[PDB]
């Protein structure tokens, strides 16, 4: 029965050093700037492995990422990783960014391709190229993106998995997944990563669902399937944030309990600059002050 | 394991089976508590519960107060409201007066319990008594982890069957956290021939100090994992509500999968967790 195997899984979660990383995005107003620093001081007591700050491809808010990453190291002492994108800049520009990050104190970069505006011919620049360039400059710990449900522009699922191995070969040593809700398809993909020869954990990116209409927006660009029961679980909650936050805690803690049973001990949270759900999920993981 | 919680969630979202829920409130003892109670009632009423119910402080003498909340709920909302009644502090004739007056209000369901004096009068005796006044639907208490004063599990079970044969037709459990034990208890009730649902009393754990208090009187066991899940959260209401959501909705998803379509919520006069738990079951405005 289900009763005996949720009581075992609760007690297993009740000895392993779990590692957690938090992703923040650069804010754009004084409301969101305050929401972000609230979250940073709340979450720091869990001693995360690192925290990261996303990067506006062509948003012009490229300079905001670098300043936050410096301020986090300053005022909290957490290791902070900028994300960095390729399509926006020339190699000289990227080598200068990388050089200054390294002389700054930054040891981990999250290296991504970025997306061209919708409808644009793609530039023959890819993430493996940014990884090679970053390793030209210094010994960066480098984190790259994996797509358990295949990246929407990939030639094939085979080619996208070969690409991930290619990014590891170029020198990336940390892997973070796109968010997902099919836990079984993540596990299967994780094993394919061990088959091809990738030796770091395929670290799951956990996205707490606090606004469903926003999730429908994000998940359309990205090819991740939204299960039917999740759509049902959120119908009628458009003006009920309190219920949304509770439905979300159960969903995310279910995920994270199940990944933990299957031997995932590394979690990357898309906090969207809020702290409520990430703190509680970590808490239920045993990641506590 | 993963396909286990995925098909679990897709049976909770696919079941068109009518799920009967009911909410328990307690009589407020100040102005704050009263505002809280009435916002809960107006927030939970849209979900169309089978009934709502209002507890009774045995020796308190607040029985006029329990009766007052009940009449008020029926007038303001339309809900079927059910009083809790205890026969431990009242003479039998008083109890018959209380029942006739309840019946002329339009009350049709009474939750009938012994209560505890701080008398050889048991709950099956109050059930016989109510039933001689009128054709009440009567709900009674069941104890999956044995009532602390029973000599034995089998005797506490024989007792519960005595209350059914005495005229009751609804069963509501003390709260619990060992679900496998609840399921084995419901099997025994089936065997010994009780023909109503053994309806789970769901208690959302919004405050673990309060739960520690309620659970000492009651011989109800707190799992080691439940203590762990609340360690360090004395001053974190936000994290406690989120932790409580995951605890309740696992319990309710499993119970629902095993065929239990009837839930009774110990709302503790707050509506946040109950409205969310019902929402996930498919109970919606
Ligand atoms: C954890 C995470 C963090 C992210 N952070 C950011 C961020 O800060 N800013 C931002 O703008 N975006 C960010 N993204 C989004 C990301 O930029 C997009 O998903 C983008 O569309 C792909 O980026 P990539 O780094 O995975 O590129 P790549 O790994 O290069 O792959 C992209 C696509 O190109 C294909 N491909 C790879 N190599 C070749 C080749 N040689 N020839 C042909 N096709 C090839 C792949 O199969 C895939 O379809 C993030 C994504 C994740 C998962
Ligand atoms: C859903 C629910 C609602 C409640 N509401 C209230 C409330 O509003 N107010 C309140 O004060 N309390 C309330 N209680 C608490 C309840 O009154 C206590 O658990 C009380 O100790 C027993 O009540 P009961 O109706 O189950 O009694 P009983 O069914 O009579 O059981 C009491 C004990 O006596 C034993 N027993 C039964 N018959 C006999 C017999 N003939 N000879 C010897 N032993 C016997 C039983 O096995 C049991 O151990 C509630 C409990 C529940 C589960």
């Amino acid at each position: 029965s289900y009763a005996k195997e949720i009581d075992t899984l609760n007690q297993h979660i009740a000895n392993k050093k779990i590692n957690v990383s938090f992703e923040f995005f650069p804010p754009k107003n004084e409301k969101m700037e305050t929401l972000l620093w609230d979250s940073i001081h709340r979450l720091k007591v869990l001693k995360p492995k690192f925290v990261s700050v996303t990067y506006g491809a062509n948003s012009g808010e490229r300079d905001r990422t670098h300043g936050i990453v410096k301020a986090i190291k300053q005022e909290t002492g957490l290791e902070a990783a900028p994300h960095l994108t390729g399509i926006d800049a020339t190699p000289e520009e990227l080598k200068q960014i990388a050089r200054d990050y390294w002389d700054s104190g930054i040891r981990r970069i999250v290296a991504l391709r970025g997306d061209e505006p919708k409808g644009y011919a793609k530039k023959p620049f890819y993430a493996s190229d940014l990884v090679e360039l970053l390793r030209s400059v210094a010994d960066f710990d480098i984190s790259v993106a994996a797509y358990p449900e295949v990246h929407p522009e990939a030639k094939s699922a085979q080619a996208d998995l070969i690409n991930l191995k290619r990014k590891i070969d170029a020198g990336a040593n940390h892997v973070i997944t796109q968010f997902f809700f099919d836990i079984e398809n993540y596990l299967r993909f994780r094993d394919r990563c061990a088959s091809i020869g990738i030796d770091t954990e395929i670290v799951p990116g956990i996205l707490p669902v606090t606004n469903f209409k926003q999730l429908q927006k994000m998940a359309s660009f990205t090819n991740v399937k939204i299960p039917a029961w999740l759509v049902k679980a959120y119908d009628g909650l458009d003006n009920d944030p309190t219920t949304r936050n509770l439905v979300a805690a159960s969903v995310a803690m279910d995920m994270v309990k199940i990944l933990s049973r299957e031997g995932v001990n590394d979690f990357h949270f898309y906090t969207l600059n809020r702290s409520e759900l990430t703190y509680a999920i970590c808490h239920m993981l045993g990641v506590r002050p």
